[PDB]
């Protein structure tokens, strides 16, 4: 029911070193489907509002794509294949309108799907995803700065916040569940 797969890079904006994942999705995917794959690779919980911003190749205008309300394009309707091409390869995804997480979505390759492979898949990634509610790029980096100093006044509060086992550099693509 689809032939090709989109090889996408997803990067959290504003944090360095870069937190990223590479996933392959069915070409017939809607934006809703993609929202869910993003939530999956980032280990997010879908608590908050989201939206995509992308140039529409048929118009050259910037479309906003998100949940069905009654100027907004419906993500259940909008197909990736109507927007992503090789000369229109990037989208912006915002999740959490308080913390304002932004994921860059870049199409790198469109390829025939592989026999027996169950899509979507996560092929690679670097770094732990930002935890939910962690205060945006600024809030998360402040916590990581604290972590570098076990004598910091709020070191113990930061450990409690992020948990004992938290490792900012831990990611394994086989932990992702779509």
């Amino acid at each position: 029911t689809f032939e090709k797969v989109y090889h996408l890079k997803l990067s959290i904006k504003g944090i360095t070193p870069q937190i990223w994942r590479r996933i392959q999705v069915p070409e017939n995917y809607t934006f809703l489907d993609l929202h869910k794959a993003i939530q999956a690779v980032m280990d997010w919980e879908d608590y908050h509002l989201h939206e995509f911003e992308m140039v529409n190749p048929k118009t050259g205008m910037l479309d906003k794509i998100g949940a069905e309300g009654d100027p907004l394009v419906s993500e259940k309707k909008a197909k990736l294949s109507d927007y992503f091409t090789l000369e229109n390869k990037e989208a912006l995804y915002t999740y959490d309108f308080g913390d304002n997480w932004q994921v860059k979505v870049r199409l790198e390759k469109i390829l025939p799907r592989k026999e027996g492979v169950e899509y979507p898949i996560c092929t690679a990634g670097k770094r732990a995803a930002v935890p939910e509610d962690s205060g945006g790029v600024w809030g998360y980096e402040e916590m990581l700065e604290v972590l570098k100093d076990s004598e910091h006044e709020e070191y113990e509060d930061t450990v409690l916040w992020l948990g004992d086992d938290f490792d900012p550099e831990y990611f394994d693509p086989k932990d992702v569940s779509f």
